[PDB]
């Protein structure tokens, strides 16, 4: 044949379009290589499948604060990156953050944020302003329902959508990611209580979203793509989501203009964020083709090449050499304060699992058992505790 097959298994499901363009350039670049590029649905959980199986893509876009990545690298599933040139392509010392044990595993060419995605017209429209409290946030939910207007679009059937609400509530109500995971996972067993001011402060950040009206009609059994295509239509006016949802609300065509805004905290200039890379590489220490493996995701630390998915995508990137986009953007409030402090990494980087969590929080937001979520925070957390 001549020509070798490497495999790139990747979860950017809403930049499939832009990913296998850049792969193609690729190809016609390096006539020798051809790139798989494979996408299926609960990619995360295939992921934990295949490299159990012992069948690990050659490259694989992994999440490099997950404990996923942190066991598998220890185990010696994946390659060392440590010392490789296009590595010094990548700033704002990113690589350096997800180390194990001092060493690269992982190229985190972007950074994952969440916010409130909001309708810049019709807020204008409504003469309503972004929030800088949790009071404010309170009120601007009020306001648009007595306006007869949608404030949230919720997807009920996506539990993981609202991960980052409500790891940001208790990061908003405590201080950051650390006090917030000193709180939920480094405390004693059965430590949460109900009559804990943190857990009345994450209640109340819970229960802006149990506003009377404030969600639409059939939430409940509402996916991400259901959602997605409420807030573009402009169904609603707001949706707490990911920085991944702009290119897929960017797709719909929506009339209007698109804007964000951080979970604010208890008093005006608290407000944080929470992700971690987006877009992130590691190669398989298993792989048959290491030379054409590294030369796939050398491909994409370069500037050019970089640029053209940041066009699309829109979350911030360490690459160098890419002009980013200003404040008219509409990941500016979203994304406002990334790689700094209150840029916080996902508190599931110290937690053995995060499905139940997202269980949790959607199970609130549907049933307001107060008492409940705060048993399933305890269940969740005792086992790591333990
Ligand atoms: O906060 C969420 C997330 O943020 C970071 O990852 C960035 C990532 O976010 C999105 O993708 C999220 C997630 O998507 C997949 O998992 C979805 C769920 O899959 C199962 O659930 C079911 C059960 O059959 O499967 C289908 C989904 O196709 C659903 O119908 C049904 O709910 C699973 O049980 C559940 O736990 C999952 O949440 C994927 O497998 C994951 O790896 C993730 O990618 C964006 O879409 C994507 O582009 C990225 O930006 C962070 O790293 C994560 O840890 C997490 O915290």
């Amino acid at each position: 044949d001549g020509t070798v097959t490497i495999e790139y298994f990747n979860q950017k499901k809403e930049m499939t379009k832009t990913l296998e363009e850049i792969t193609r350039d690729f190809e016609k670049e390096n006539p020798k290589i051809k790139v798989k590029v494979v996408n299926v649905p609960n990619a995360g959980e295939v992921l934990k499948t295949r490299v159990l199986a012992g069948d690990v893509p050659d490259v694989v876009n992994i999440y490099p604060q997950s404990i996923e990545l942190q066991e598998w690298a220890k185990a010696g599933v994946f390659e060392d990156l440590s010392n490789k040139d296009y590595l010094k392509r990548v700033k704002n010392g990113y690589a350096e953050k997800y180390a194990v044990n001092e060493k690269v595993y992982n190229v985190p060419f972007t950074a994952n944020a969440y916010g409130i995605y909001y309708n810049k017209d019709k807020f204008e429209e409504l003469g309503l302003k972004v929030p800088e409290t949790w009071d404010e946030f309170e009120q601007l939910v009020k306001d648009i329902v007595a306006k007869g207007q949608t404030p949230f679009g919720i997807a009920g059937a996506d539990a993981w959508t609202l991960n980052g609400y409500n790891q940001l509530a208790f990061a908003t109500a405590t201080g950051g990611g650390k006090e917030a995971n000193q709180y939920l996972r480094y405390s004693q067993p059965n430590a949460i209580k109900l009559s804990d001011p943190i857990m009345k402060d994450d209640i109340k950040v819970m229960d802006i979203l149990r506003i009377n009206g404030s969600k639409q009609k059939n939430w409940e059994g509402a996916g991400y793509t259901d959602v997605i295509g409420a807030f573009a239509r402009g169904d609603v006016l707001m949706t707490p989501n990911g920085s991944w949802a702009i290119t897929a609300i960017n797709e719909q065509k929506p009339n209007f203009k698109i804007g964000t805004f951080m979970i604010p905290g208890k008093e005006k200039g608290q407000s944080l964020t929470v992700g971690a890379g987006d877009l992130a590489w590691s190669i398989s220490a298993t792989t048959k083709h290491p030379k054409e493996a590294n030369a796939f995701v050398e491909y994409m630390t370069r500037p050019e090449v970089m640029q053209k998915y940041y066009d699309v995508d829109g979350s911030p990137t360490a690459i160098e050499g890419v002009k980013q986009a200003g404040e008219d953007s509409p990941l500016a409030g979203m994304t406002e304060y990334a790689f700094t402090d209150r840029h916080l990494v996902w508190l599931q980087q110290y937690w053995t699992s995060e499905a139940d969590f997202h269980t949790l929080t959607m199970n609130y937001v549907l049933t307001g058992d107060k008492q409940g979520m705060v048993n399933d925070l305890n269940a969740f957390f005792n086992p790591m505790k333990a």
